[PDB]
């Protein structure tokens, strides 16, 4: 037939016309509601569409239970299976303890992830009621978190684990019954009985046939050769979706017993070409554990391999054909079959052949030797023979789920008894536009013995060989070069190893004991965490639960998908979508744009362009952008129009028919095109104190360099989301947005349609996150979706896709500096000169109060006396760069530390003691002037010294050192200073509206906005203890500018302290009012009171506002204070490289961190970890690659490579600084929300460390005071590590990217 | 009475701590808000008309 | 508001006590989370009651804007308005009358 | 309000009335109102949270 049935939470589902291009996340999420499962990027790599699937498995005969991605899951693929969803397993009625954990734990900041991490969770205790430790992590190889730094989540779920003041309470969590969870639907155990049928399914475009038998897909096969077939989707959902390839006919054969079993044979095991790679997984584990070693070493290379493949969602579902028929250039299996000969077998109607793969299996690029009617139905992968051994590699960008930038299968087989070469085989992905075996190289070595000149013949072979040019894809060709030949060091230190374990030790010599740790498999010790804070005084009521760790207050809805984000809103009936339609150059005129295709597409309503604005097409902050493209386009990403329709895919589909017509124009890319073209905007900012040239004349030494600091993506896990509902009257408009500025919002919609700012309502409940993103960048969505909403009379909807908003929206301000600094042969710094330059793209935007932040910042924690700063802001056809939480802050201070490394090393003096010895103390003024009161840096730094046990661990790192030749250990120990307030003083301000309803319940609002930092869990907090009233009685819904007006973004780290303020005065109002009769009645409740004022006809409803006092910074005078307070903190951290790879482990962190009196210590911690955890990302993984046209390579998780549960120091320590009242903020708290972050430059210095370690080691020449760019990734850390392979792989010339 | 416009109620709920936002034909949003809030069993503080 | 012009007579009414024209000030509708604990509109009162109390509103909002319009007497609103904004004084107030 | 677009997954309601002026309720049988397309509900005072 054609009818599709599922189940869903245990309810039929009945679709009659299924379309085979809906997925599972649209079809729960628009045809059932159910808006817990959430899109977060589409293409695999984030989890937070996470859904559990159980079906009966007619081959194994079972239930059986593996989560998928519903984004990539096609619901045609889905007949006769049953999906729980978030919604499935608890509610807030009911809670399932997974949902309960991690709301109680602090697992879920924004929340956006919660739903997908709880279902990764949940699947795995459906298989495994009692997990392991490292089975927990190893559930979330596929789930993202930017908020929580991943430590409470790990946290609070070690409580299920076999192997497993406070922040939580793990005793008062409620145990699991495993009776109680969904029964299988009965229909499905009846159904396991009938005989499966074949299918079809009919969509718009596409055609998917079910095949149920291998006679109907080879049938199939050789009367449509054309018919695409479709396992696990992972690699077609993403040609789909991303690269916009239309298969109109489709096969899925995932039913068919050929394909999908397993046979032990005499020479290896043979899987189906549909078996899943959990499969392939569970059934090569079995063997490695009974077999003997001898005859496994294949086994354990294909196992490494899927050590760091996706996560458990994707390997549930991909299967070992599909991998091996994408024939990607960097598939990490082909390398690995290729070099074992892996025999494949080939059928098509009729006709039957195996192979063994080598190189001829793959003539192309992603070809294959298949014939277009063939299919590949089975792979045997061997056994190992005596004499044989097998390693694989893979070096990415991050170790989890990342693409490779080479990976590698090396297999040699020994004459019996000898140390003689019989076989020798090096295959690589990587290197080229396909899997290729080093063929040239291989043959030279039959018959060598396994020795020194062996070692070095290969390696000279594989330099010559696996040449790469300039302009090759992916570029790091240096670091692509020295890994193949880093990878078979590696591959002969450990056939020495192996050999030696065969007793032929004498025959090619025992291994320097140095050498050792070169051939270790990744390992990490299981995790060890500390949270440390202050207990509240005894006499605190327990209703005042200011300074306790009260959780998130959304936390359990956000746990259980209850919790409503933007898209998760019903649409109207009558709900239009739209998208926008961007330009694919830097800098062109628009000659003209054709819609003729985009108007046949079915549901489509109209293009909007510059025409159609009502009113003003000039927007941003500045009031330099265009609302829509006017006659050119400045970036890749420029807005030009946008197509509405009635649904989304269409939306897609009619903006592909957008045809544009440019006239290119000379761009300017890269800060240096700026500086060349006078590019700018606006004039040169400067700080400067003291006298320069003095400086300078009395300094025993001076070191000049330059460093360079790669931007950053937010990587907000919701993406930015407008819903606009026009009100036909009187140009009313209410807008349901994802937005850390409402009054901006509102501001920029009624300009563009020409009304006043009364007409227009913006509302925000919450977002998935914003981190500075959705300070300004969110508008350009809102004014589109506003001008559709306007123009139709509908609503209208749009959420960014993920490389939608990657590519339009903006980062962190990539910066240049070129620094001088002066200083005694003591370490103590007499005299500073920085230049500062950063690439603001195509309009101001923020650009230059980033600038003036980073400025503000330059001296870190140092008092220096004769300094001088300058900032230029590049103006570049890129998107505009735009706020990013440390708002230039970190950039400045890691310049800052960047040039005190290297007087350090330069004086060969102990960096702490260099530190210590410039630091500022108490009294000291800034460099802009400003006094240092309060100023608990001091102690920060003793405590952090002390509990980490820095000079201790000093001695361990310099002994790990002196025994290992190829690992290397780094340690360093960094402050920070941080300057609360916007730099704009009329900025800090809030506001809030209290209403006391006859009941005595509480409806609070103030301007800030939350996004998951728990800003209304503490303004609740604030405002149960200002009333003295419980928490329970106090609520608030969102933040509206019908409400409060005129409010300040959700920014600078500021929004308790404002709007705390606010709430506590509107509170203070209040109590004055109930004065009288609390005086009447002192013991009556609060509700007598309420009840007693109504009565009386006094008002029960009052504003609160603050400003912040004494503000105000001039730039010419170098006076007046442009922070209100400063934020302090240390990190000490410690690493462990690879020096052959540029893999490194982040073995230890330890923070002490001064928050003041913390109004939430939990919120507050977790704060501290997630800011760290943004700027772990930002200084050693995160990094953008751009074209030299200036098009964003680097669109999606897959390519961009944030922290991952993986990425976090292994023992990860936080306390928060005793004693330490602030008094002149709310409740004598400090903000925390920035200035963490900076912190994470403690593992960067202590990479260095590292690497300075590795060049005494290697290297016949070092170079002293070597270069190390922000982020230091895997390509600069190996890069850096010089030795006897990078001297084998040392203009101008096309390259894939360039340094922006 | 004969007010040419009927008594009409629209009830959004939203899902989270009992909140639900009401359109409604009334003279009395207090009493309205008041009476939804005692049937439901929640605060005041929860329902919006 | 059910037909009676009850809008329309308190934008009349913050009119002329804000000394604004009617054009800069609209009323989008009646909430329970902008104004709580209101009486019904009943009793003929309503224009009485809410007239006070937008009266009482817009005072407050003159007492914040008085050393704007000292510093520029003939400057326009628009000017008093945006340097409040800038000098960071709450452009928002409720307003009561019993 | 009944001019407000409604959302794609809102329901409509209908009051069930007295017939009588002064009576006690017997019982109610909702049989034939269950057969009716897009039924969804019943509500009476045991359904009052
Ligand atoms: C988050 C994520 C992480 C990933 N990580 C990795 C990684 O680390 N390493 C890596 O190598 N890959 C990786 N992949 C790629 C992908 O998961 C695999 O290549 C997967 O094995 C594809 O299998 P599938 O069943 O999903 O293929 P599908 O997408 O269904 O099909 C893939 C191709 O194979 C064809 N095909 C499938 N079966 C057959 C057959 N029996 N005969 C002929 N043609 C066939 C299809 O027509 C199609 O052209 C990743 C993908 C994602 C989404
Ligand atoms: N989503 C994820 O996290 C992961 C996905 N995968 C795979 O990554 C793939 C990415 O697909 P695409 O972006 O289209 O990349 P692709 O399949 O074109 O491979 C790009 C890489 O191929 C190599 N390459 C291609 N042509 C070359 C040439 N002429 N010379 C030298 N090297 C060359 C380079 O190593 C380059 O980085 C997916 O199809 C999937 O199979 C693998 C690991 C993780
Ligand atoms: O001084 C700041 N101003 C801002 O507008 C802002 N935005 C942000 O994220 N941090 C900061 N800091
Ligand atoms: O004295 C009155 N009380 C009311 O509650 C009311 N309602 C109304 O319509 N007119 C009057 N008059
Ligand atoms: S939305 Fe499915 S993995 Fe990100
Ligand atoms: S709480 Fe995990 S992405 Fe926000």
């Amino acid at each position: 037939a054609d009818e599709l049935v599922f189940f869903v939470n245990g309810k039929k589902v009945v679709e009659k016309n299924a379309d085979p291009e809906t997925t599972l996340l649209v079809y729960l999420r628009r045809k059932l509601g159910l808006c817990g499962t959430k899109l977060g990027c589409g293409e695999g790599g984030c989890g937070a569409c996470t859904v559990m699937i159980s079906k009966y498995d007619r081959l194994q005969n079972k239930i059986v239970h593996f989560s998928v991605n519903a984004c990539l899951a096609p619901i045609c693929s889905l007949h006769h299976v049953a999906v729980t969803t978030v919604e499935g397993i608890g509610n807030t009625q009911k809670l399932h303890p997974v949902q309960e954990r991690i709301a109680r734990s602090h697992g879920s900041q924004c929340g956006f992830c919660t739903p997908g991490i709880v279902m990764s969770m949940y699947t795995l205790l459906r298989n495994q009621p009692e997990p392991t430790v490292e089975e927990i992590e190893n559930a979330f190889q596929g789930n993202l978190c930017r908020c929580t730094g991943y430590r409470p989540i790990l946290q609070g779920f070690r409580t299920f684990a076999k192997d497993g003041p406070s922040l939580f309470n793990p005793e008062d969590f409620k145990p699991l019954d495993p009776t109680q969870e969904p029964i299988f639907p009965p229909e499905l155990l009846r159904l396991k009985d009938t005989p499966q049928k074949k299918l079809r399914f009919e969509g718009e475009r596409v055609t998917w046939i079910q095949a149920s038998t291998m006679e109907e897909l080879l049938d199939l096969k050789a009367q449509h050769p054309d018919a695409k077939l479709v396992v696990g989707n992972t690699e077609i959902g993403i040609e789909m979706k991303f690269k916009n390839m239309l298969f109109p006919l489709i096969v899925c054969p995932a039913w068919i017993p050929e394909l999908n079993s397993v046979v032990h044979g005499p020479e290896g095991i043979s899987f189906g070409a549909s078996c899943p790679l959990s499969l392939v997984e569970s059934v090569l584990a079995e063997e490695i554990a009974k077999l003997p070693e001898q005859k496994t070493e294949v086994f354990r290379g294909v196992m490494e391999q899927l050590r760091w493949f996706a996560g458990k969602q994707v390997k549930s579902v991909a299967s070992i054909g599909g991998n091996i028929i994408t024939a990607s250039p960097i598939s990490d299996l082909n390398p690995v079959f290729m070099a074992s000969g892996a025999k494949l077998t080939l059928v098509s109607r009729g006709t039957r052949r195996t192979v063994r793969m080598d190189h001829t299996f793959f003539p192309g690029y992603r070809k294959t030797l298949l014939r277009p009617e063939e299919i590949l139905l089975s792979i045997e992968i061997p056994y190992s023979k005596e004499g044989e051994f097998f390693s694989a590699f893979k070096q990415a960008s991050r170790r989890e789920a990342d693409i490779a930038k080479v990976t590698s299968g090396m297999r040699v087989l020994f004459k019996p008894g000898t140390i003689e070469v019989q076989e020798l085989s090096l295959c690589f992905g990587g290197m080229a536009d396909r899997t290729i075996s080093a063929l040239k190289t291989t043959p030279k070595q039959l018959s060598k013995s396994w020795n020194e000149e062996l070692l070095q013949s290969v390696c000279a072979g594989l330099a010559e060989e696996l040449q790469l040019a300039p302009d090759a894809p992916g570029g790091m060709v240096e670091f692509r070069r020295t890994l193949t030949l880093s990878f078979f060091f590696k591959f002969y230190l450990t056939v020495l190893q192996k050999l030696g374990r065969a007793d032929l030790e004498d025959m090619c010599g025992k291994l320097d004991p140095t050498f050792a740790s070169a051939t270790l498999l990744f390992q990490k010790d299981p995790p060890a965490n500390v949270q440390l804070f202050q207990e509240v005084p005894k006499d605190q009521s327990e209703e005042d639960m200011v300074g306790r760790p009260l959780p998130h207050l959304a936390a359990n809805m956000q746990a259980s998908g209850e919790a409503v984000y933007c898209d998760d809103i019903p649409r109207y009936e009558n709900e239009l979508s739209l998208r926008l339609v961007t330009s694919t150059r830097a800098h062109a005129k628009i000659t003209s744009i054709d819609t003729s295709e985009a108007k046949k597409v079915p549901g489509f309503v109209c293009f909007l362009t510059a025409e159609d604005v009502p009113n003003s097409n000039a927007t941003g902050l500045f009031n330099d952008e265009t609302v829509f493209a006017k006659d050119e386009v400045t970036c890749v990403g420029h807005i030009i129009g946008a197509v509405v329709a009635d649904t989304p895919e269409h939306a897609q589909r009619a903006a592909r028919g957008v045809k544009i017509t440019y006239e290119d124009l000379p761009a300017i890319i890269t800060i240096q095109d700026a500086i060349n073209n006078n590019s700018f905007y606006g004039s040169e900012i400067k700080i400067e104190k003291g006298d320069l040239k003095k400086g300078f004349s009395e300094a025993d030494n001076v070191v000049s360099g330059e460093l360079y600091i790669g931007g950053q993506e937010h990587f907000y896990l919701e993406t930015n989301c407008t819903i606009a509902v026009p009100k036909g009257e009187a140009g009313e408009m209410e807008l349901f947005v994802s937005t850390q500025n409402t009054m901006k919002t509102q501001s920029f919609v009624a300009k563009m349609l020409g009304v006043p700012d009364n007409r227009i309502v913006v509302r925000v409940k919450r977002m998935g996150g914003g981190f500075g993103g959705k300070e300004t960048r969110s508008t350009v969505v809102s004014t589109a979706l506003a001008l559709a909403a306007h123009k139709t009379g509908r609503p209208v909807r749009c959420m960014l896709d993920r490389d939608e908003d990657m590519l339009i929206t903006g980062g962190r301000h990539p910066f240049l500096a070129k620094y001088k600094v002066g200083f005694m042969k003591t370490g103590t710094v007499v005299a500073l000169e920085v230049a500062h330059f950063s690439n603001g793209g195509n309009t101001e935007d923020l650009s230059r109060s980033i600038m003036e932040r980073a400025l503000f910042h330059m001296d870190n924690a140092y008092k220096i006396p004769n300094i001088r700063g300058t900032g230029r802001i590049c103006k570049t056809n890129l998107p505009s760069n735009t706020a990013f939480r440390g708002f230039g802050g970190p950039q400045g201070m890691l310049i800052a530390e960047y040039w005190m490394s290297e007087v350090a090393i330069t004086c060969g003096l102990p960096a702490e003691e260099v530190r210590r010895k410039n630091m500022y103390k108490e009294g000291d003024l800034t460099h802009f002037n400003q006094k240092l009161e309060g100023f608990t840096l001091p102690r920060c730094w003793d405590e952090c010294i002390a509990s980490s046990q820095y000079l201790a661990r000093k001695r361990e790192v310099e002994k790990f050192n002196r025994e290992n030749c190829w690992k290397k250990r780094g340690l360093c120990i960094i402050p920070t200073k941080f300057g609360i307030s916007f730099t704009l003083p009329f900025l800090n301000q809030g506001g809030a509206l209290v209403h006391v309803y006859t009941d005595g319940s509480v409806l609070l609002t103030h301007g800030g906005t939350e996004m998951g930092q728990g800003l209304h869990t503490k303004m609740v907090q604030v405002a149960s203890r200002a009333l003295k009233i419980p928490t329970s009685k106090i609520h608030i819904s969102e933040t509206s500018t019908n409400t409060v007006p005129n409010t300040s973004p959700t920014a600078a780290s500021a929004s308790a302290d404002l709007n705390g303020q606010g709430v506590y005065e509107a509170c203070q109002t209040i109590l004055k009012r109930l004065e009288p009769f609390k005086k009447k009645k002192p013991t009556g409740p609060w509700e007598a009171w309420v009840m007693d004022a109504y009565t009386s006809a006094v008002s029960l409803s009052a504003t609160g506002f603050y400003k912040t006092p004494n503000l105000g910074y001039s730039f010419e005078t170098n006076s007046g204070n442009p922070f209100h307070y400063f934020s302090y903190g240390v990190a000490c951290s410690e690493v462990e490289i690879d020096c052959l790879t540029g893999d490194h482990k982040n073995l230890r962190t330890d923070i002490v961190m001064d928050v003041g009196s913390s109004l939430n210590p939990a919120i507050d911690i977790g704060q501290v970890e997630g800011a760290f955890v943004q700027g772990l990302g930002l200084f050693t993984m995160e990094e953008l690659h751009y074209s030299p046209e200036g098009s964003l390579h680097t669109r999606g998780p897959s390519t961009y490579k944030i922290p991952a549960f993986g990425s976090i120091p292994i023992e990860f320590r936080v306390s928060l600084l005793r004693d330490c009242p602030n008094k002149r903020a709310i409740y004598a708290s400090k903000a925390v929300g920035e200035p963490p972050l900076f912190l994470a430059s403690s593992i960067f210095f202590a990479i260095k460390d590292a690497i300075r370690a590795a060049r005494a080691q290697h290297g016949d020449n070092a170079k002293q005071l070597f270069q190390l760019d922000s982020p230091a990734t895997p390509e600069k850390i190996r890069n850096a590590c010089v030795d006897q392979f990078t001297t084998l792989c040392v203009e101008n010339c096309k390259s894939w990217s360039v340094r922006i």
